[PDB]
C-alpha cells in the first residue's frame, strides 16, 4: 500500500476495534434487509456499503487512493442518514463513528 493507503488502513482497523465497538457494530457487515424486515431498503439505498466490504476492498488492493477509500466510508454513513429518521439511535451511532473517521482522516500524511 501507499503511505496514504496505510493511514487509511489504520483508520479502518481503528473503526473495527473494541474501543469503538459500542457504536460501530451496526456497520460491521452488510445490511441484511430481510433479517431486519426493512423490505424497502434496497429501493432506497442503491449502493450498500459497510466496513467488512471496505476491509475486503483494502485487502484486495481495490482502492487506488485515499480518496476512493474515504468515498466508500462516507457512502456507508450516508446510506444510514438516508434510510433512517434523523433522531434514530443508529443515526446517533453513525454520527459518532463518522466523527472518529473524519478527524483521523484529516491527519492524512502528505
Ligand atoms: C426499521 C428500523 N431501522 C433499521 O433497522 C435500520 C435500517 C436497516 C438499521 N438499524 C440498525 C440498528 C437499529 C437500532 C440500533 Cl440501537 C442499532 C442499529 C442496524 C442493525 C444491524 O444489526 C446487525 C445492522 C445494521 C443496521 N443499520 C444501519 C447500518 N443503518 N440502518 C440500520
Ligand atoms: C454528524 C455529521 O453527519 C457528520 O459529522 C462529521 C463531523 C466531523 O463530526
Ligand atoms: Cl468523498
Amino acid at each position: 500500500l501507499s503511505e496514504q493507503l496505510k493511514h487509511c488502513n489504520g483508520i479502518l482497523k481503528e473503526l473495527l476495534s473494541k474501543k469503538h465497538a459500542a457504536y460501530a457494530w451496526p456497520f460491521y457487515k452488510p445490511v441484511d434487509a430481510s433479517a431486519l424486515g426493512v423490505h424497502d431498503y434496497h429501493d432506497i439505498i442503491k449502493h450498500p456499503m459497510d466496513l467488512s466490504t471496505v476491509k475486503r476492498k483494502m485487502e484486495n488492493r481495490d482502492y487506488r487512493d485515499a480518496q476512493e477509500f474515504a468515498a466508500d466510508v462516507r457512502l456507508m454513513f450516508s446510506n444510514c442518514y438516508k434510510y433512517n429518521p434523523p433522531d434514530h439511535d443508529v443515526v446517533a451511532m453513525a454520527r459518532k463513528l463518522q466523527d472518529v473517521f473524519e478527524f483521523r482522516y484529516a491527519k492524512m500524511p502528505d
